[PDB]
């Protein structure tokens, strides 16, 4: 189609050609009556036996990295206006199903004192029936919840077809409802305390841990998130240096330092130069009022072993990760403004591709009206309120200079003709 | 239209807090709530000198940097209440008997404490697990290197390196910024002056002695005071000039081929 062929190759007639879809009212920005035009004709489908995939000319203005022209105002409006048709409320639609198995657990978590057991009938202690209406709703929506989250993962078992193997974000479900199954569970069966609170601390972290995924659909949000990702992998490289490193000095603290309780087993000896390594060294005391006390066997190696140890892991291996940071950061970043509109464009390509037909056809518009005087009224205040060169040059010059050697190798046959053409009298010899 | 700005709020903020902590000269007060104001009243007065800061050069790059920097961080302030939220109700269940967890406020304080790196690995997490006084030990230890992975290490260096970039993007364009900060004052505090002291006080042409100091008040002051686009576009210019010579050229070399005069040559 040629308009994928000038997104490809000429993006410069692209902007031309989307700069006549923005019809003025009449130039007067003081004019309450005042608005203006964007007509999407140019940006729909091109049939507008083969199949397409939604949303063609901004997916080619995507994979061609023509950013000037994602961030022209009809492709702006045309971003809007896709999500206020269907985008947001099926983003809300989204979280809240998730939602809705996120907050009755933290109620259930803040009100009941860690360490009890609970039926539907209250807090078992005696007991108590004061609160036990909003622990039983509770308890029978994080129940729903994980039975539809059961259900839906059991349709996506067989949906992805062994695809969904190597994929986080289905491990941590996995977990979540588990772990949320047997903390509501004695509403069933008696379950001991232990079980159920042990069950609750993990189901707990592991929905605020997840719902971070959540918050990636957004464009305030997700550079964060891709940002953090980034650095966690490049940590999880890292991580054999670190754990050699790390029992290096943690078996030689367990040798030289045997007397004292913080090294008394290798593994305690281990988390403790893990605690160690951020500059938590405790100097005073373990190293020097054990060695005011004549308590230090080997004390010379001792000391010796600590200034070793806060040379090499507080300040060579933790500079080593906050430069590693800063690198991938700036690399990050060099990318962000393309990457928002990149994951934006995706989610709306991503979810059009679901919808019925009838659906799409009916909620679709081809133009819009903006009125720059006047606000939008209610719910799109309240949206309002929580929303708040040098490569080409060098070409062009290529192209002109290899035109310019083309004319001037015609030029020189013809002056070879002239000279074999030419009338020679009075000059020969 | 003075809705949208926050020194007009620190304003409010002063003003207010500091007639109430100046009242009981007239009407009598509880001594509780006048300190309670006095607080808050010396807090936000040199809060807000620093927006006062903000006009002279060799100090006002250093708060241009400090609202970036600031508002990054309000920009990620939402995935520091959710990690933090999930740090804090998990150390809530697994910590109980302790005082800095009893409280699920207190134990969201303390992770936020927690946050720079004062773990307290000894007094909340070794010497209880050495008199059996950790609930789900295993748990706890596993939930400690967690929470030092994420929090302290991958988290702040995060903030390093988000800070680190936009003081490099700000450092970028600072010696422009200096002037036309400087320049946006004069031209704004030029219009409101009357136009016969504009008249008055304006020169010229100036003198400038270099052998000679200029002399008190002006020592006083001294005192406290103390290409590469061009050239291809050149380039290119040169070449559409060229190139224009040329077909001109060309269109005369054609001319002379065509009234030209052949005997000898023909056939
Ligand atoms: C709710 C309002 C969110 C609307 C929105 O998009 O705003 C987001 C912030 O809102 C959040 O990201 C906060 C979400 C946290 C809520 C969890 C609490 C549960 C307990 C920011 O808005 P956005 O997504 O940039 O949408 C802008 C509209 N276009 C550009 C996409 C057209
Ligand atoms: C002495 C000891 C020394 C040891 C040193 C060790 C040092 C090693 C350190 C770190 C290595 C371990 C990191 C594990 C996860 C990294 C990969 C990952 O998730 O990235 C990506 C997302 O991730 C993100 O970008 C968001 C981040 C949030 C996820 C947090 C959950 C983790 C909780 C665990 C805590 C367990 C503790 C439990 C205890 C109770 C997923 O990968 P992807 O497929 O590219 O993206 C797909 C994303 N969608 C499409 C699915 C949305
Ligand atoms: C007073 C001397 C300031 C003069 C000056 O401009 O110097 C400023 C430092 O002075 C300060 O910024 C310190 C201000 C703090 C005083 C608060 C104390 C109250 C208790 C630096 O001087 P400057 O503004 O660069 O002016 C240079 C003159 N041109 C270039 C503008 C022509
Ligand atoms: C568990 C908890 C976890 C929570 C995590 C939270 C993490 C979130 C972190 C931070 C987000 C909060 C930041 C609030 C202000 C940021 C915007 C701002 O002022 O920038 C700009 C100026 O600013 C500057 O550049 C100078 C900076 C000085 C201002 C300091 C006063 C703030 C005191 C509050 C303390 C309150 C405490 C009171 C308690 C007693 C103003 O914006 P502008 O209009 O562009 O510029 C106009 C400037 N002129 C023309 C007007 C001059
Ligand atoms: C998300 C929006 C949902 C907010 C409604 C939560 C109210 C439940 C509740 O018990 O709140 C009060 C208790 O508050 C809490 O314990 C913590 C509330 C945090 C909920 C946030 C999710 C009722 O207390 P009482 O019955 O007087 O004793
Ligand atoms: C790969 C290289 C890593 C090898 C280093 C691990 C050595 C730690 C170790 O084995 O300590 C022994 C093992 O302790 C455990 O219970 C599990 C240890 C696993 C730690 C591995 C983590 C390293 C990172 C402690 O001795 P004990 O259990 O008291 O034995 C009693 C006998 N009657
Ligand atoms: C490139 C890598 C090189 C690594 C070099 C390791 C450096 C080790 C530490 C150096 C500390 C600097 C100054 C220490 C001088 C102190 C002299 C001294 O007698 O201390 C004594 C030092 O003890 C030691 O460290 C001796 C080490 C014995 C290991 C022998 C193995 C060496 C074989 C290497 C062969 C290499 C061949 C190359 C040619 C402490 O005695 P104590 O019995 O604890 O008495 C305590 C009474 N209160
Ligand atoms: C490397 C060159 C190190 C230079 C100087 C430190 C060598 C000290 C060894 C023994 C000297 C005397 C001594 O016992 O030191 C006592 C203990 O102090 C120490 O153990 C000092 C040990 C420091 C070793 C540092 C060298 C290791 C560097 C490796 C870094 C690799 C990366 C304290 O002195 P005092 O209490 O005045 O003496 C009372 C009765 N003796
Ligand atoms: C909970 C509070 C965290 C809310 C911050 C999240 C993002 C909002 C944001 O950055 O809005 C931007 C910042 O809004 C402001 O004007 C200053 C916000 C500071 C609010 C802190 C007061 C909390 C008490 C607005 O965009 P722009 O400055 O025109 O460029
Ligand atoms: C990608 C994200 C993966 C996250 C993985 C989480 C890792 C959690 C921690 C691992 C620690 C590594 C070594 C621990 C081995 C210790 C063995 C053991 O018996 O410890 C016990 C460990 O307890 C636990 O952590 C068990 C957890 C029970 C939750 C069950 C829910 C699992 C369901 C997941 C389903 C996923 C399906 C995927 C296919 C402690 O027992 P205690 O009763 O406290 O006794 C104390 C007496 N002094
Ligand atoms: C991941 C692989 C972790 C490797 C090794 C550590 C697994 C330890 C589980 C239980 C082994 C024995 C034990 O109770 O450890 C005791 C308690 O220590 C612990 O709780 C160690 C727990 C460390 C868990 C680390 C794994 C989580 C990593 C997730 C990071 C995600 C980012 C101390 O040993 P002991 O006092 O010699 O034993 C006396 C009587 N048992
Ligand atoms: C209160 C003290 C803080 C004063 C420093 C503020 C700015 C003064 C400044 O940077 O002057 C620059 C630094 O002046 C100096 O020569 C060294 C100043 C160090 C003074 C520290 C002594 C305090 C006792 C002069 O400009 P330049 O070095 O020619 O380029």
């Amino acid at each position: 189609s040629p308009i994928t062929e000038m997104i490809e190759y000429l993006p410069e007639c692209m902007k031309v050609l989307l700069d006549f879809c923005m019809l003025h009212s009449t130039e007067d920005k003081s004019c309450r009556d005042y608005y203006i035009e964007y007509n999407f004709k140019y940006l729909q489908c091109p049939l507008e036996d083969v199949i397409y995939e939604p949303l063609t000319a901004l997916n080619a203005m995507v994979q061609n990295n023509r950013i000037e022209l994602l961030n022209h105002p009809v492709c702006k409006e045309y971003l809007l206006m896709k999500w206020l048709a269907y985008g947001f409320r099926a983003h809300m639609m989204n979280l809240g199903s998730y939602c809705l198995g996120l907050i009755p657990m933290t109620i259930l978590v803040v009100n009941i004192k860690p360490g009890m057991a609970f039926n539907s009938t209250g807090i078992i202690n005696i007991l108590d029936t004061t609160n036990s209406y909003l622990i039983k709703t509770c308890m029978i929506l994080v129940f729903l919840s994980s039975i539809f989250g059961y259900c839906k993962e059991a349709g996506q078992i067989f949906q992805q077809k062994r695809n969904y193997f190597m994929d986080i974000s289905n491990v941590l479900e996995w977990i979540i409802y588990t772990t949320g199954i047997i903390f509501v569970l004695p509403l069933f069966v008696e379950i001991p305390a232990h079980l159920q609170w042990q069950c609750g601390a993990i189901a707990v972290y592991f929905y605020w841990m997840n719902f971070l995924l959540y918050l990636q659909r957004f464009e305030n949000c997700g550079i964060f998130i891709v940002m953090l990702e980034v650095i966690l992998k490049t940590l999880l490289r890292s991580t054999v240096v670190f754990i050699f490193l790390l029992l290096a000095f943690g078996l030689s603290f367990y040798i030289l330092l045997n007397l004292q309780d913080p090294f008394s087993s290798p593994l305690l000896s281990i988390i403790q130069t893990f605690s160690m390594m951020l500059g938590d060294i405790n100097y005073r005391e373990s190293f020097l009022e054990p060695y005011l006390r004549n308590e230090l066997a080997h004390p010379v190696l001792s000391f010796a072993q600590l200034v070793s140890f806060t040379i090499f892991v507080p300040i060579v291996l933790m500079n080593l990760l906050i430069g590693l940071a800063v690198g991938d950061i700036a690399e990050v970043q060099k990318h962000a403004s393309l990457k928002r509109i990149a994951m934006q464009v995706e989610l709306h390509t991503s979810l059009e591709k679901k919808l019925p037909l009838w659906f799409l056809r009916k909620v679709d518009q081809k133009s819009t009206i903006v009125y720059p005087n006047k606000p939008r009224s209610m719910l799109f205040h309240i949206f309002c309120f929580l929303f708040c060169s040098l490569e080409m040059e060098i070409l062009k010059q290529k192209y002109r200079l290899k035109d310019l050697t083309f004319l001037l190798e015609k030029q020189h046959e013809l002056i070879k003709l002239i000279i074999q053409k030419m009338e020679i009298i009075s000059e020969t010899e």
